[PDB]
């Protein structure tokens, strides 16, 4: 998160860090057992975090749980990253509490100017890098489809959205892929990807979680 501010210990409880060793992308809790990211963050070996602020530093909330399944979207296609969404499934059950709690999905689809939550551990830096310990927060606007098929020619398909600030400054950025979107207490977007970080006129592109809500609940039924 590039221009944001630090969110506090435990504030954003359905923020998940995917651990391979290392934190490599964000993600959301769903419910006690199911977390959704970015397809493009999916590897072998994912250990899910909850209950993070510093990674770094156990800190007493943690609870980690290794992956048991990951499913990538059928349609997702790296080259143009349209369908940028995993699901993640826990060996075990999540215990729920306070600060450790799951993002409802969408029951529809948010408006252009709606005012989101954007989270993460990635890069806050624009021309540079330097990783935070602790979760970042941004909040930021949905922009119009126009003005973001306008910023990225060709790109922007029906399963993508851009939130953020065209004037830059204020963006997510590496490492925050995967994690949540947040907009009047749905999860509405992925981190997905974006011209560098909080450039002028190149705002963040998320994936359209909305678009996905059939297919999240009919997957979690059956796996
Ligand atoms: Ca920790």
């Amino acid at each position: 998160i590039v221009g944001g501010y630090t969110c506090g210990a435990n504030t954003v409880p359905y923020q998940v860090s995917l651990n391979s060793g290392y934190h490599f992308c964000g993600g959301s809790l769903i419910n006690s057992q199911w977390v959704v990211s970015a397809a493009h963050c999916y590897k072998s070996g994912i250990q899910v975090r909850l209950g993070e602020d510093n990674i770094n530093v156990v800190e007493g909330n943690e609870q980690f749980i290794s992956a048991s399944k990951s499913i990538v979207h059928p349609s997702y296609n790296s080259n143009t990253l349209n369908n940028d969404i995993m699901l993640i499934k826990l060996k075990s059950a999540a215990s729920l509490n306070s600060r450790v709690a799951s993002i409802s999905l969408p029951t529809s689809c948010a408006s252009a100017g709606t005012q989101c939550l954007i989270s993460g551990w990635g890069n806050t830096k624009s021309s540079g890098t330097s990783y935070p310990d602790v979760l970042k927060c941004l909040k930021a606007p949905i922009l119009s489809d126009s003005s973001c098929k306008s910023a990225y020619p060709g790109q922007i398909t029906s399963n993508m959205f851009c939130a953020g600030y065209l004037e830059g400054g204020k963006d997510s950025c590496q490492g925050d892929s995967g994690g949540p979107v947040v907009c009047s207490g749905k999860l509405q977007g992925i981190v997905s990807w974006g011209s560098g970080c909080a450039q002028k006129n190149k705002p963040g592109v998320y994936t359209k979680v909305c678009n996905y809500v059939s297919w999240i609940k009919q997957t979690i039924a059956s796996n």
